[PDB]
């Protein structure tokens, strides 16, 4: 009301007041020791508690900007330590919070945060609580700038929890060290899916967001009409932009805000939502963001009746050409929450070079009559992948799958480095035992997920090193033309074989003493220098050195005098594997 402060805190709570402000400080003055933060939390804490006490006390009448630009500049070190930053200081708000934007960097130079033992991870825990996990909130926070502070803060949490439960446990590693690497990947997943999102805002520009939008929130909120779901899909867009531009504060009053419409008017929206709409201000959007699809109605007609038969086709398109397109969308995307996005938007891309030829011809309605037959095969494309993939990984195991993956993409792209191709397949390989167990009606959509960060990962190191045109025009293809860019990738018959090198292909015996995760990439990564030597190698001479190897290892490491195996069978494989392979 009178006082933003006193009205967040009362909202939020103490806890998660403290929780976000440490988020928030952390993000900007990423230099500042762990020790410097927790004592400006507890002086904007304090002075909180001051507000809501009365509301009419001195600068409780402060917008959080101020309050937050001012707190800011009194760290003294400020010009010394930020140097430029400080200069923000001397504007008034707004620019002083614009300029803080600008020197947020999204990438400083900070050593990698290492994984303590779980021994002393348990007592570091247990010992004091509450430190343990601000201090490694702060050490995230500040290496990631752009974090959506409450999702971090919902982190938080779900780490707490698994402490609280391993720690206690019989054996506390086995129980802990898998969830913290859970932790981690979801939490790569969520920052990488940001920065995509964002990114993509950036190049392609609002339409095709909108665009993606309206089939998401479609797939969501089928029994939605099409007008709450344009309304929803502005806001939406609102929405994200402003959080992509790093604004905490607009950004989260933004997401507050359509969650509170949304849940008002759950009833027209979705069934779905009603636990959702009970949790407290801090956890809604992020819920609802989440939810499930909302079951499809019953007596829903063909898309053929609006969309091919009728004879006013071009009519309502050209009155209003993307609210039609939109609708279009609308429409198929609620009847297939199987269907991914992107295929979504070819069809509708489809649909739309169909009408803007169709539309200028002699009689339209003859023209595009047979516009759906145009989807069969763009529909079918994702579908027999997956199901051709799925497969193979039902036989072959992860790993197996994997280094089907390894030989596949190595004789794609043969320039690639070989420690990103064994990363890259490894991680693809993931995607098919998160995906494959899913029934074939969820399939889709759940590749489509991992695989956009996956690939968006492999095209930014790619950007950096330029190693192929054919990667390159993949990577800044239409972003509904990626995927398939890639999958449109055949054998390099231009590439020349890798000299041999009899450094690459010997191995000794500690690579039985290795864990799994590293005799596994240390096997891949001979596997695919096996292949950029000999990519003329058909699966049957590979399948035969592996087997052959395969043995070699077991063989050498049940047996004394490891080393001298490794040695003497070592020059046996390589000499007999070499003829073999021409
Ligand atoms: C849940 N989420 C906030 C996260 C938890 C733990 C680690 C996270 C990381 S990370 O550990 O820094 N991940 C590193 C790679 C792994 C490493 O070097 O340790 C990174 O890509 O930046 C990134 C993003 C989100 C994380
Ligand atoms: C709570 N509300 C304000 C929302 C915030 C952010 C994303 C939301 C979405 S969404 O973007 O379609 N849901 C996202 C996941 C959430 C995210 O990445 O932010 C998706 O399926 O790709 C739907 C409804 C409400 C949303
Ligand atoms: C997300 C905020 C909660 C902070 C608690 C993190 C505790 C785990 C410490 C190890 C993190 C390093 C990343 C990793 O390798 O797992
Ligand atoms: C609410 C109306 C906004 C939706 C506009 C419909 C756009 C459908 C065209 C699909 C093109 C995807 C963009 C792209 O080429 O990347
Ligand atoms: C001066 C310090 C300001 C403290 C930061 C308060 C902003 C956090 C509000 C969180 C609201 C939840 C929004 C959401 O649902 O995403
Ligand atoms: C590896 C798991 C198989 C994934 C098959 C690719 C299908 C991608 C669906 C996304 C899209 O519509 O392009
Ligand atoms: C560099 C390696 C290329 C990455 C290709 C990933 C595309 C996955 C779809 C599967 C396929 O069609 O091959
Ligand atoms: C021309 C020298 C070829 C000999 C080197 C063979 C090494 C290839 C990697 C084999 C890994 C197979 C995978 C596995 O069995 O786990």
């Amino acid at each position: 009301h009178k006082s933003e402060v006193a009205h967040r805190f009362k909202d939020l709570g103490e806890e998660n007041f403290k929780a976000l402000v440490l988020i928030a400080f952390a993000q900007y003055l990423q230099q500042c020791p762990f020790e410097d933060h927790v004592k400006l939390v507890n002086e904007v804490t304090e002075f909180a508690k001051t507000c809501v006490a009365d509301e009419s006390a001195e600068n409780c009448d402060k917008s959080l900007h101020t309050l937050f630009g001012d707190k800011l500049c009194t760290v003294a070190t400020l010009r010394e330590t930020y140097g430029e930053m400080a200069d923000c200081c001397a504007k008034q708000e707004p620019e002083r919070n614009e300029c803080f934007l600008q020197h947020k960097d999204d990438n400083p130079n900070l050593p990698r945060l290492v994984r303590p033992e779980v021994d002393v991870m348990c007592t570091a825990f247990h010992d004091n609580e509450e430190t343990f996990l601000k201090k490694y909130l702060y050490e995230i926070a500040r290496r990631h700038p752009y974090f959506y502070a409450p999702e971090l803060l919902f982190f938080a949490k779900r780490y707490k929890a698994a402490f609280t439960e391993c720690c206690q446990a019989a054996d506390k590693a086995a129980c802990l060290l898998p969830k913290l690497d859970e932790l981690r990947d979801e939490g790569k997943a969520s920052s990488a899916k940001q920065r995509l999102k964002c990114a993509s805002l950036q190049k392609f520009g609002e339409r095709a967001f909108k665009a993606w939008a309206v089939a998401r929130l479609s797939q969501r909120f089928p029994k939605a009409e099409f007008a709450e779901v344009s309304k929803l899909v502005t806001d939406l867009t609102k929405v994200h932009t402003e959080c992509c531009h790093g604004d905490l504060l607009e950004c989260a009053d933004d997401r507050a805000d359509l969650a509170k419409y949304i849940c008002e008017n759950q009833d027209s929206i979705s069934s779905k939502l009603k636990e959702c709409c009970e949790k407290p201000l801090l956890e809604k959007s992020h819920c609802i963001a989440e939810v499930e699809n909302d079951e499809m109605p019953a007596d829903l007609p063909s898309l053929a009746a609006d969309f091919v038969e009728s004879k006013d086709v071009c009519k309502n398109y050209a009155e209003a050409k993307d609210v039609f397109l939109g609708m279009f969308l609308y429409e198929y995307a609620r009847r297939h929450p199987d269907y991914s996005v992107v295929l979504l938007l070819r069809l509708a891309k489809t649909y739309e070079t169909t009408l803007e030829k169709c539309c200028a011809a002699a009689d339209p309605h003859e023209c595009y009559a047979k516009v759906f037959d145009e989807f069969k095969p763009l529909v079918e494309e994702p579908q027999n992948l997956i199901k051709q993939n799925c497969e193979l990984f039902e036989q072959l195991g992860e790993y197996k799958f994997q280094n089907a993956l390894l030989v596949r993409y190595t004789k794609k792209v043969p320039q690639v480095s070989t420690p990103t191709l064994v990363e890259v397949s490894r991680n693809l390989g993931k995607v098919g035992s998160k995906c494959c167990k899913h029934p074939e009606a969820k399939r889709m959509p759940c590749a489509e997920d991992y695989l956009s960060v996956v690939l968006n990962q492999l095209c930014v190191l790619h950007e950096k090193t330029p190693v192929s045109d054919r990667v390159t025009k993949c990577c800044t293809e239409s972003l509904v033309n990626r995927r398939p860019c890639f999958s449109a990738l055949e054998v390099d018959e231009t590439y020349v074989p890798k000299e041999f090198n009899a450094e690459t292909f010997t191995f000794h015996a500690d690579i039985c003493t290795l864990s799994e995760k590293e005799e596994q990439i240390k096997k891949q990564t001979a596997l695919v220098e096996l292949v950029k030597h000999k990519p003329k190698a058909t699966k049957e001479q590979l399948k035969a050195v592996m087997d052959d190897f395969a043995a070699f290892v077991e063989k050498c490491c049940k047996a004394d005098d490891k080393e001298t195996c490794f040695a003497e069978e070592g020059k046996k494989l390589v000499a007999a594997s070499q003829a073999a392979l021409g």
